[PDB]
């Protein structure tokens, strides 16, 4: 089998991607941010308090034939960006682009931090880092991906995400016409639960290549691409006006300036994210000071290849006995 639904940006920033996903019977859409940084797939749902859901499209386990409560389970997770969510767990039928998959652990939200009410476009997330990081007690679930792994053609799924554009995520299969060039495949660690290798290293707009490992993840689910506090210096240093902002919480840069391209290294070849794509706007609205979209990891713990990086890129995430990654320019 395969599946293959598109995924939208929520808003003109790319701040983050919406894919829908059809639960129970009858089906009920939810609108839901795929994490590769995450292994729970939780919901908005008719159990949330209800002065924690504003806009959200919610999943009503009563209203679909094919839910069953998991008896004595919970769950709790805390995100990376301080947001949190927890409550108890149905198990239901899944599809996703046509990939169907019965007895998905369905993640009913009880209550859930402020950050996700005040997103209304978001109805929950689909976890796609490795199982060993779901949260649910006593007895871990799998992800939506471990559970359809062994029907797939191929044991991989992909992210094309689009800037300022809508994208897709495949399951089961490698679209061949879907990116330029040959796909670089490196190596994964799960030893923290994620999808974990090394890129090979940096160059800043058209200055040499630096050559360096850098350990990180890729993580759809994060906006921004965090690096090592050297490298990010060394790139906002080719931003006239660029400075570090402890009252904003990052690099910022005059929005009348052009910001400079950023490759990274995947073994011998090379992604280049265009300059465009690390402007993230105005720090409120006026104002003439924009967010850069490449920022410090210290102090997270963990270098991050998120959207910012992953966008300009066609990636494989390879589910076989040793997960591999693969990236592509496109």
């Amino acid at each position: 089998s395969t599946g293959s639904a598109t995924t939208t940006p929520i808003d003109s920033l790319d701040d983050a991607y919406i894919t829908p996903v059809q639960i129970g019977t009858p089906a009920q859409t939810l609108n839901l941010d795929f994490d590769t940084g995450s292994s729970d797939l939780w919901v908005f749902s008719s159990e949330t308090t209800a002065s924690e859901v504003d806009g959200q499209t919610i999943y009503t386990p009563s209203k679909s034939t094919t839910a069953k409560l998991l008896s004595g389970a919970t769950w709790s997770i805390s995100y990376g960006d301080g947001s949190s969510s927890s409550g108890d767990v149905y198990t239901d039928t899944v599809s996703v682009g046509g990939l169907t998959v019965t007895g998905q652990a369905v993640e009913s939200a009880k209550k859930v931090s402020s950050s996700f009410t005040e997103d209304s476009t978001i109805d929950g997330l689909l976890g796609l880092a490795f199982s060993t990081l779901n949260t649910v007690s006593p007895t871990q679930q799998k992800t939506f991906f471990d559970n359809a792994k062994a029907s797939l053609d191929s044991p991989v799924f992909t992210a094309d995400l689009g800037y300022h554009a809508p994208g897709t995520y495949n399951f089961g299969f490698i679209d061949t016409t879907a990116y330029t060039g040959s796909i670089t495949y490196t190596a994964v660690s799960t030893k923290q639960g994620f999808w974990e290798w090394t890129s090979t290293g940096y160059a800043v707009g058209s200055g040499t290549f630096k050559s360096t490992s850098i350990d990180g993840i890729a993580d759809t689910g994060t906006t921004l691409l965090y690096l090592p506090a050297t490298v990010v210096s060394a790139y906002w240093a080719q931003v006239s006006g660029a400075k570090s902002s402890s009252s904003v919480g990052g690099y910022v840069f005059p929005c009348s300036a052009t910001l400079p391209s950023f490759t990274f290294g995947v073994g011998s070849a090379r992604i280049v994210i265009p300059g465009d794509y690390i402007d993230f706007g105005p720090i409120s609205t006026g104002s003439s000071s924009c967010f850069g979209g490449i920022q410090s990891s210290a102090g997270i713990g963990i270098n991050i290849f998120g959207d910012v990086a992953l966008k300009a890129a066609f990636v494989v995430f390879n589910g076989a006995t040793t997960p591999t990654l693969g990236f592509a320019s496109k």
